[PDB]
């Protein structure tokens, strides 16, 4: 589990095809990861309902991944939640693509909605030479 750099993560996400995935430019995804986890792939947050949020994009164990300890995990991304704490963002990015395609866009992420939606997201990739 590592803390990525901003341009480091922008480059990895660009490579994985997130740029304009579902109409969302890259700065959206980099802003969302900054505010969801401060770029830390190992972050976990436990919730009052017994679900936990895993990794760089704080993906929740009730809906998206299965950790074994969560009431009625749908496991919609078909992954163990531990896969989402790896230094390699691949599992997180592929599950994030199912989440943004679920019908509510990037609004599935509370941090994106509060801290990124409606701000200038272009700044999050400035300087990166992508």
């Amino acid at each position: 589990g590592k803390v990525y750099g901003r341009c480091e993560l922008a480059a990895a996400m660009k490579r994985m095809g997130l740029d304009n995935y579902r109409g969302y430019s890259l700065g959206n995804w980099v802003c969302a990861a900054k505010f969801e986890s401060n770029f830390n792939t190992g972050a976990t947050n436990r919730n009052t309902d017994g679900s936990t949020d895993y990794g760089i994009l704080q993906i929740n164990s009730r809906w998206w991944c299965n950790d074994g300890r969560t009431p009625g995990s749908k496991n919609l991304c078909h992954i163990p939640c531990s896969a989402l704490l790896s230094s390699d963002i691949t599992a997180s990015v592929n599950c994030a693509k199912k989440i943004v395609s679920d019908g509510n866009g990037m609004n599935a992420w509370v941090a994106w909605r509060k801290h990124c939606k409606g701000t200038d997201v272009n700044v999050w990739i400035r300087g990166c030479r992508l």
